[PDB]
């Protein structure tokens, strides 16, 4: 469209690689299958990917969690993956890492949209929402010693292109979205949260809770088989899992698409 310039690999490099960030390497590609895929294939080849950033202008076979698939239109989103060395950390709290990316995405964009912050938060465990619409999705995938973190931020996507519940920074009150300034600020907020995660900083758990749309509301979790538990989400436990109050007693749950029911 008219509002979708391409990126600048050079600018990003100079702002981030060694200078204003801890990231070691940065590549923009015009088209791949899945940025997660590429960084996994690359680690399985023997390459160290701790610190590597991969950004794509367009992505064709997008990966969602639990099987499903993410959809993209050329230059309309910010689509990236990054590599982190994890084996220095308990194998609990690895799920707390995909959570952490959620916060890095709500932080980077919160100072840009002019919607009441109280109507923006994080849906557990891998969605980001602004007035009911899906703003970005996150996927963490494992390949020890590394984790690969994928973000898909709808910058200028329109909903009638990838999903009817999507919205975007454009549709939220942003006339010119600067994908270079947004990508650069999000890579910084990522780096900040990952270090919190590695040093078991408890500010990570508290801030997630503060900005959760899931916590504090009746929710519904749909499980394979036609199963459905319904409860109020009281807290996240230390593995990154969802504590529910059901008839007074805690049911912990690992994943599932959660449905907010106010
Ligand atoms: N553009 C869009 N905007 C709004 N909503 C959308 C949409 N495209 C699909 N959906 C709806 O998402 C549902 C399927 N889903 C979404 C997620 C969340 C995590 C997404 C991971 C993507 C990143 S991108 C960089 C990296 N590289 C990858 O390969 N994967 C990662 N997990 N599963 C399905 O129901 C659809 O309705």
């Amino acid at each position: 469209d008219r509002l979708r310039p391409p990126l600048d690999e050079r600018s990003l490099r100079d702002q981030l690689i060694g200078a204003g960030s801890g990231w070691r390497q940065l590549d923009v590609v015009a088209q791949t299958g899945s940025t997660n895929a590429d960084l996994l294939a690359r680690a399985a080849s023997g390459a160290d990917i701790d610190g590597v950033v991969l950004i794509a202008e367009h992505q064709t076979a997008g990966r969602g969690r639990h099987g499903r698939g993410w959809a993209a239109t050329a230059r309309a989103q910010i689509i990236l993956s990054v590599g982190v060395r994890v084996v220095d950390v308990p194998v609990q709290a690895w799920g707390w890492l995909s959570l952490a990316a959620g916060l890095a995405v709500l932080d980077s964009v919160a100072p840009l949209i002019a919607v009441p912050p109280a109507e923006t938060g994080l849906k557990w465990p891998n969605d980001v929402l602004a007035r009911g619409g899906k703003l970005a999705g996150i996927l963490a995938e494992v390949a020890q010693p590394f984790v690969v973190l994928g973000v898909g931020l709808n910058v200028t996507q329109a909903p009638e292109e990838v999903d009817p519940d999507a919205t975007s920074l454009l549709d939220l009150g942003v006339a010119a979205p600067d994908r270079n300034r947004i990508a650069s600020r999000l890579l910084r907020e990522l780096e900040a949260r990952i270090i919190q995660w590695r040093n078991a900083n408890p500010q990570l758990a508290a801030d997630y809770r503060a900005r959760s749309l899931t916590i504090g509301s009746r929710v519904r979790v749909e499980l394979p088989g036609g199963q459905d538990v319904v409860g109020i989400a009281r807290d996240i436990d230390d593995q990154g899992r969802l504590c529910l109050d059901v008839g007074g007693r805690t049911v912990v749950v690992s994943a599932g698409d959660v449905v907010h029911l106010r």
